[PDB]
C-alpha cells in the first residue's frame, strides 16, 4: 500500500500522524535526528533527563486539552506546579499560579516518545528533495537515496528548514519562506548543592537571560543534582549566535549568578545547546499551509501560536484537510 | 583576514571566485559533491568523460566571450561541429551552421576544473544553514559541523537549494522560492559498434526526446566506444520524474531506436540521470539577488538566461556588488 508521508516528528507531524492513523490511513515518517520529539526532546545527562527545548507548555483548546487529559491518563504527562519568580531589577515572585502547566511525566519527551508509538519512522534521514510524477511523491534524502512512493506528503518542520522541501509547490515556498524564527542559546547548569532558594521557575527582564527553571522540581525528575535550564533572550541569542558553547556557558551562568541573592558553587558540570530555529518570531492564523490538488501539505507550530498547541492543532489541521480532500 | 564563502562550485560559483580572488580576497569554496562543476560537470565511464549536462554552449556577451577565448588559448575550451538533424517531419538534416558552439577540452567539466585551480574547498560538505553573528557569518553543514568565520556569503546554487540557505534574509527567500526549475533526464549509451548515421547532434519533437549527441564527435573524446547522450523534453521528465532508471533507459533508449534509419545493437552499457533543478523553467533579468548591507549574496544561470554564459554572468556580477560594497 501506498502510506503518507509525514517529514518531521516533532509534536506537530506526530499530530498528524495520529490523525490520520485514528482515521484508518497508513503513513510512513521521517526525521534527521536519531530519534523523535524535535524540539520538546530531553537530553539524558548526569543529572538524568534535561528538558532544554519546551519548557512547559499550556492547553487553551478543548481538543488539545482532551489528547493532554488522555496523556496524563497513560502517565506521560503530569501538572508542573513550580514556584515562579519575577525578575524587575529583583526576584520578586509572581504567582500566574491561576496557570495549569503541564510537562511530559519522566521528560518532556516522553509525550512524543508516546505519540510515536508504533508508526513505521525512518531516522538519520535528512530529507533533501520532495518531487511528484503523475503518480506519487518521491523523497530524495542527503544520501541519494529514494523513499517512496508515497500518495501525499506532510511537511512538519521549523518554516526555513520546510522552504527546501517545498520546491514542487513555488507559490507556497514563497510564503513559508517568509516566516522568521528567533533562535534561542540554552545552557545547563548541575550543582552538587541545592542552591538555597525556594525559587523553581523565572521569568526575567533586563537580562541576557528570558527564562530560568529548576528542572528537578519538575515532577519525577532525577532529584540527585540541582540543575537548572537557562534560556537566552533572542535578542542576545542573535547578537551570540556565533559564539563558543563555553562562552554561552560562561555568559548565561554569569548573568544567572547575577541575579540570586544566594550563593552559587561551581557547577558539577554544565552544557550549553543553540537553537537556530526555536520558535517564530511571531504569530500566525494559517493553522496548516496547503496545495491539496498538488498532495503536498504544510504544518507546524509557526502555522499558529509557536507553542506546544499551536503545533498540535497545525498537525490536526494538516491531517483534517488531506483526508477531506480524499472525497477527491 | 575572514575568508569569502561561497557557496556552490558550479561555473557561477566559480565565476564569482574568480573575480573576488583575482581581486585579492581570500574565498573559501563549498559543495556537497565530491567534485566541482555542477551542471556543467563530465560523468566518468567505461566510454571515458561522458557529458551528460550542459552539452555545448555559445558566447553572445562581450565579456564571456573574451573568457572564452582564453580558456581556448588555456586549452580547457574548443569549438565543436556537430551535424545537427531535426525530428519532426521524419527526421531532417536541418541546422545552424550558423552559430559557433563551445565545449571543454577533454570533457566539459575541464573549464570549472581550471577555474577552481588550488582554491580552498570542501567537498562532501553540504550546506544547511547560514546564519550571522555581530559581525562575522557561518555555516552549518549536514553533519552539524561549524565552518566559520566568513565576512560574506555568496550562495550559488539552483534557487529552491537556495531558499533554506536564505533564512537570514527572508525578503530574499522569498524572491528565490519562487523560481522554478524545470527537470530533465539523461541517458547515455554506448555502442560497441558505431552507429551507421553520419550525424552527430539533433533536435526533436513529438518525442519523450530532445536532444541527442554523439559524444565522440566532440574534440579529444575518446574513441573505442561510440557514446550517445540524449536529452529528454522537460514536459516528459516531468511526467516520468518518479521514473525508475530502467524505465528511463529503457523509453529514451526505444524513442532514439524509433527515429534512426539504421541499425542499433543493444548498448554495451547504460546511464540515466535526473537532474531535477536542469533548468530555470523561465528567462530572468535580475543578473543577482541580494542584501549587500547583510554581506548576503545570490547568483546563478537563473538569475539571467539559463545558460552556461549566464551562470558566469550571475557569478560575475556577484562578485561585482560584494566588491563594491568594500566602499565600506
Ligand atoms: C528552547 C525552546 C524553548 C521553548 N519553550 C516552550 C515553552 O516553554 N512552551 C511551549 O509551549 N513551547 C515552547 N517552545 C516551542 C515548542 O518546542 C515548539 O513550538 C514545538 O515543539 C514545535 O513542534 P513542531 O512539530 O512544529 O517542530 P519540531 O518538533 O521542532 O520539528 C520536527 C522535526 O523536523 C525535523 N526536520 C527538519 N528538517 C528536516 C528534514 N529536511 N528532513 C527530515 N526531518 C527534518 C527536525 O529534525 C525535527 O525533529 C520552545 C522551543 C524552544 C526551541
Ligand atoms: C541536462 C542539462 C543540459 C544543459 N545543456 C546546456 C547547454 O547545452 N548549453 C548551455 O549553455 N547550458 C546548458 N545547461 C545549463 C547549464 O548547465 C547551467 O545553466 C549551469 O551549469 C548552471 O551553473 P551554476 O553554477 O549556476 O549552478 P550549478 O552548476 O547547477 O550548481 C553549482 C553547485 O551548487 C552545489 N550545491 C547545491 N546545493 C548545495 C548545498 N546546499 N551545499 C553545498 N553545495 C551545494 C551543487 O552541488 C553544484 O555543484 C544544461 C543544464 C542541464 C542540467
Amino acid at each position: 500500500t501506498v502510506p503518507i508521508a509525514i517529514i518531521g516528528t516533532g509534536i506537530a507531524g506526530l499530530s498528524a500522524a495520529q490523525a490520520l492513523t485514528a482515521a484508518g490511513h497508513q503513513v510512513h515518517l521521517f526525521d534527521k535526528s536519531r530519534g523523535s520529539g524535535g524540539r520538546m526532546s530531553s537530553k539524558r545527562s548526569d543529572a538524568g533527563a534535561l528538558d532544554m527545548g519546551a519548557q512547559y507548555f499550556t492547553a487553551r483548546d478543548r481538543r488539545f486539552a482532551t489528547a493532554v487529559k488522555q496523556w496524563q491518563a497513560q502517565g506521560h504527562v503530569a501538572e508542573w506546579t513550580p514556584l515562579l519568580y519575577n525578575f524587575h531589577a529583583g526576584r520578586l515572585s509572581p504567582s500566574p499560579d491561576e496557570q495549569v502547566r503541564w510537562v511530559g511525566k519522566p521528560g518532556m519527551s516522553a509525550i512524543t516518545r508516546a505519540m510515536r508509538g508504533d508508526m513505521p519512522v525512518s531516522f538519520s534521514c535528512r530529507i533533501t528533495e520532495v518531487f511528484r510524477g503523475e503518480e506519487h511523491w518521491n523523497l530524495l534524502d542527503a544520501e541519494g537515496q529514494n523513499h517512496g512512493p508515497f500518495s501525499h506528503v506532510i511537511i512538519a518542520t521549523p518554516a526555513p528548514q520546510a522552504s527546501t522541501l517545498l520546491a514542487a509547490a513555488p507559490k507556497l515556498a514563497s510564503v513559508v519562506a517568509g516566516v522568521k524564527m528567533d533562535p534561542t542559546w540554552a545552557v545547563a547548569l548541575a550543582f552538587e548543592t541545592p542552591l538555597q532558594t525556594p525559587m523553581q521557575g523565572c521569568f526575567v527582564q533586563d537580562s541576557p537571560l528570558d527564562w530560568l527553571a529548576r528542572n528537578r522540581s519538575k515532577p519525577e525528575r532525577d532529584d540527585t543534582l540541582d540543575t537548572w535550564i537557562l534560556h537566552a533572550t533572542s535578542q542576545w541569542s542573535r547578537q551570540n549566535l556565533d559564539a563558543s558553547r563555553e562562552q554561552v556557558i560562561e555568559h548565561l551562568h554569569g548573568a544567572f549568578a547575577e541575579l540570586i541573592d544566594c550563593t552559587m558553587p561551581a557547577p558539577v558540570f554544565s552544557l550549553a545547546h543553540r537553537w537556530l530555529y526555536a520558535r517564530p518570531a511571531g504569530a500566525h492564523e494559517w493553522g496548516a499551509l496547503s496545495d491539496a490538488d498538488l498532495g503536498i501539505y504544510v504544518c507546524g507550530d509557526w502555522c499558529l501560536s509557536g507553542r506546544v498547541e499551536g503545533a498540535w492543532l497545525s498537525g490536526q489541521e494538516a491531517a483534517r484537510r488531506l483526508l477531506e480532500h480524499l472525497q477527491l
